[PDB]
């Protein structure tokens, strides 16, 4: 309980990736959760101690683009996934580092919430998850939350607001392979669940604290250098009131 | 301090059955059933045991993840909630689920390699969180012929259909982790377990009840 846990939030390409492990080298009490988009294009499950030893760990499928490709399909495999490997990440960091600092403070991009209230959520509003699909991941979702809960609360939220076409241009900059079919209008309603959430805070989840959790709001549209120091300013301040 | 028991057999062998005439022998004695309504009414209602019996190449590592789920939530919930010697008995297994019902469906081809590396990630990390140990397996061992029957009577809507080849490759499973002991888990600790192979293919005991009762107490 002694580690400040910070989300980052924000559209796919938005910057969050950029930001952060930038801004986390200002600190030594600073370190990062990055989002395990990788484990998601490369599906791979450990190996056996022996079996490790004599066979290669290979690429396994690529459930990133699966769910690109046919969301009616995939959507409930790959949400569910995220969400398990996410929390993976967050908890053993949150075990793992920091030990000593004199104030800690651990940043994870994106958070459970945005899994289940952003990204799944806006599936299923979409009919790429039906009302079976929905119903068992929230019920996963919920149930994981009152294990693995508390201990992953957030102390506050920095949210990285940028429009849809910056990030669409950001997804062209950035040119990840599984990404680079997605529309204009996907990424929208994906902006308008994180204005909902972040902004206008109209949006209620099971979660009853993060009615009251702290957010910083950041305009991330301009080139990096163009604002990266009223960003810095804006986000100590922000942590001093934590 | 509970000791924990998972009953095993193919479906319809009657594992419920025994069990609920077990639970009678002592006050010390509790049971954890297979979540079985929650499956063919998904609540927070859908059907997903009938969705993975008609379509199991869309909706069977929908129906393992929730029915993995569903167990694990039922079996923590049942030991954290004044007995002299507990034992708690869970029908089937966090094992079977992954090892006997899953791997079979990866091996007809129901599940694609992805999806079978997406729920061994996930039964690997749910476990490693997760206490639920066994102490001992009580096997009980019907013929495909004998569970088939059994199926019907019990007249269960969903299995109506199941045809007697994939009862077959349930039992072949089942021999191998329990009887032959060939079945390799990547959980070291369940190749020591002892396991009580009882025979049920007859009619319906007295004598089967007494064997548990004393396994019970060589654990
Ligand atoms: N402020 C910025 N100005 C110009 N490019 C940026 C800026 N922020 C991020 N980028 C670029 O946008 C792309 C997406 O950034 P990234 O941090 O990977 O986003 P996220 O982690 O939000 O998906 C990258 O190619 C990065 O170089
Ligand atoms: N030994 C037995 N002899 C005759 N009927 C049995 C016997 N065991 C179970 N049954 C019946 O077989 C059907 C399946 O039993 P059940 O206990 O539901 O199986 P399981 O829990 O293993 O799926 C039920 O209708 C039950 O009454
Ligand atoms: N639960 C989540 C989290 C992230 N995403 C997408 C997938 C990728 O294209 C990016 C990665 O940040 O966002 C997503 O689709 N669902
Ligand atoms: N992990 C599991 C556990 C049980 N089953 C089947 C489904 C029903 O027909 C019966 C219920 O015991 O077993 C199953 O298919 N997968």
């Amino acid at each position: 309980t002694r580690i400040k846990k910070i989300s980052i939030e924000g559209n796919i390409a938005a910057g969050k990736s950029t930001f952060v492990n930038i801004l986390k080298q200002l600190s030594e009490d600073w370190e990062v959760v990055p989002e395990p988009v990788a484990r998601w294009s490369n599906v791979q499950s450990t190996q056996d101690e022996f079996e490790e030893l004599t066979m290669s760990q290979k690429n396994g499928g690529n459930v990133l683009q699966m769910m690109y490709e046919k969301p009616e399909r995939w959507s409930f495999t790959f949400q569910t996934y995220a969400c398990l490997s996410r929390i993976r990440a967050q908890l053993a960091s949150l075990n793992g580092k920091l030990k000593d600092a004199e104030k800690p403070v651990l940043f994870f991009e994106r958070s459970v919430y945005s899994d289940r209230y952003i990204f799944a959520s806006n599936l299923y509003e979409s009919e790429s998850m039906n009302e079976t699909e929905w119903t068992i991941y929230q019920d996963w979702h919920d149930w994981m939350n009152n294990q693995f809960g508390q201990s992953l609360e957030l102390d506050g939220i920095i949210y990285l607001q940028a429009t849809p076409e910056t990030c669409l241009h950001r997804i062209y900059l950035r040119g990840r392979n599984e990404e680079q079919g997605i529309p204009l209008e996907y990424l929208e309603k994906l902006h308008y669940k994180h204005e909902s959430w972040l902004l206008h805070r109209t949006l209620k989840t099971n979660f009853d604290y993060l009615q009251e959790v702290p957010i910083l709001t950041l305009d991330v549209n301009e080139d990096f250098k163009d604002k990266y120091e009223s960003l810095v300013e804006k986000v100590k301040e922000f942590l001093s009131t934590l």
